[PDB]
């Protein structure tokens, strides 16, 4: 499955320009499906098999970045953050954007103080990017406003673990992929792949469940309520609120993974019946988000369990 | 052109399912092309010729239709659209799906009064097809969830009119075909297919062949001035290349002298490009309407141009 999580991870799709990534699940995908559609909503719906159940899981495609505001007269370029992307995370880093070229960030300061004070409280019109440009105009043909970036980092192996940019949700929708390429459906089973809403302000098809597959915080890092740890496995969200549907679903999957042996983990925070399963990651929002590649298999194996058979 | 618009708009083709296009188009094109290929997502390209100018010629072979999304106890089916069918263009009709089943479009609420309150506001879920079957299993074997099916519409003259389901895009299909069968390529020659909406072609010029809307109708859309045998429509850009301006430029100079007729359709952009398109009456729904001498003219206008 590793090859997948590469290509995924790596496909280029800011909140905005995700097309790629949907090319990049169907190819994959292709003879594993039964159909696909692209709903009017801007949603890739995929579907196989025929039992009477159907049921919905859900990854969304897009990833955090940055869009040009401005161009100034040597062709250094202003940019704001799309998502939430930290201006640390920013500093001496490469951006992608679409037509391939690299840009690198770099941040603005007369003296070396004014530069040490910009760093204490750091601010995105304090950075800029260098796409090796020299005038506004050759800038403008390059990237002109509006061009979505993303980290131009990619996918490397530490050990055991995989880390890459955009794990959230990449590995979510890689989940999902690996869910169609293996299993012998008992239920209908449809695969969404959707756009995060833009925080300024309902699936294509009726089903009986839906799953969301995301990524959660793996709290396992140095200096630190009983949270989630990579190699703990899934974890299965306890939402206050829950209808006794979605708290139905939340049991199902428990007794499975009890029954099968599969490590997971409970996930306590501190209309379709609903359940969310998620991969412990670290570095969540930096170029180097972090999984351990057994929890994604657990994560795949339980979800074969409960809608395979 | 006939027997060849009658086979193009009649095939199968909704969004996703587009082999029997595929396939009719290749079948036209035997002979008088010198290769193909079709890439992952389902378009078609195909050329011929040799010339130093690489031009190509986009249609898009996908038909408006429905999705299967439920089947109900008594074999009733439930449907969301695929493209911009609206659910009045649906009631009383056929709808054809991909393995011959035919399906009646009904719409609920039995009482005289929830009906005329139902088709006031009318929405895909107040709307069920009807198979003939009894039961869901007679149903699901039939027709299962996800099927796709389109307008069992087909061709028919009306009075020297020539009026089909999907006209929008497969007359501009039938226009680029056309162009293959009898050019001697001047250019290097592309047709490209196209489904949902580069290409994989280096190419120095790119001409969209569409369907535009004929406003010519009683009160039509005011917004709108092409008409039926008004000609093939080129389309102004209004933030146009330099080099994309120069291809409409070339355009009526061939019009202005060859005596081909032709109208002005007025209001990152890196492959120079522009817009032919055939004026249609009745834009999605089962009976869309052509003039025969704007196809023929588009046709001419294209080849005059890309070689002869």
């Amino acid at each position: 499955m590793k090859e997948l999580i590469r290509k995924l991870t790596e496909a280029f799709g800011p909140s905005g320009r995700e097309e790629e990534v949907r090319s990049i699940i169907l190819e994959e995908l292709e003879g594993h499906i039964d159909g696909h559609r692209i709903d009017g909503l801007g949603n890739l719906i995929v579907w196989k098999g025929s039992g009477e159940k159907k049921v919905i899981l859900d990854a969304h495609i897009d990833e955090i970045g940055v869009v040009v505001t401005n161009v100034d007269d040597k062709g250094f370029l202003t940019i704001e953050p799309v998502g939430g992307v930290s201006p640390y995370m920013l500093l001496g880093k490469r951006i992608r954007f679409e037509n391939g070229t690299i840009g690198v960030v770099g941040m603005e300061g007369e003296t070396t103080e004014e530069r040490q004070e910009n760093v204490r409280k750091l601010s995105f019109d304090k950075l800029f990017i260098d796409i090796g440009a020299n005038s506004r105009e050759e800038a403008q043909k390059m990237c002109p406003i509006g061009s979505f970036g993303v980290y131009d980092s990619g996918f490397v192996e530490v050990s055991g673990k995989y880390v890459s940019k955009a794990m959230d949700d990449r590995i979510g929708c890689a989940v999902i992929v690996e869910v169609f390429k293996r299993i012998k459906p008992a239920v209908t089973l449809y695969g969404v792949f959707s756009v995060q809403e833009e925080v300024g302000l309902g699936y294509g098809v009726p089903a009986d469940e839906a799953i969301a597959i995301d990524v959660t915080d793996s709290a396992d890092t140095p200096k630190a309520r009983h949270a989630m740890r990579l190699s703990g496995g899934p974890a299965l969200k306890v939402k206050d609120r829950a209808s006794i549907s979605s708290k139905r679903i939340l049991e199902n999957l428990i007794e499975i993974a009890e029954k099968f042996d599969i490590k997971y983990q409970m996930e306590v925070l501190t209309g379709i019946p609903s359940a969310t399963v998620s991969i412990p990651t670290r570095y969540v929002a930096s170029p180097s988000e972090m999984i351990a590649p057994d929890d994604v298999e657990a994560t795949v194996d339980l979800l074969i369990r409960y809608l395979g058979a």
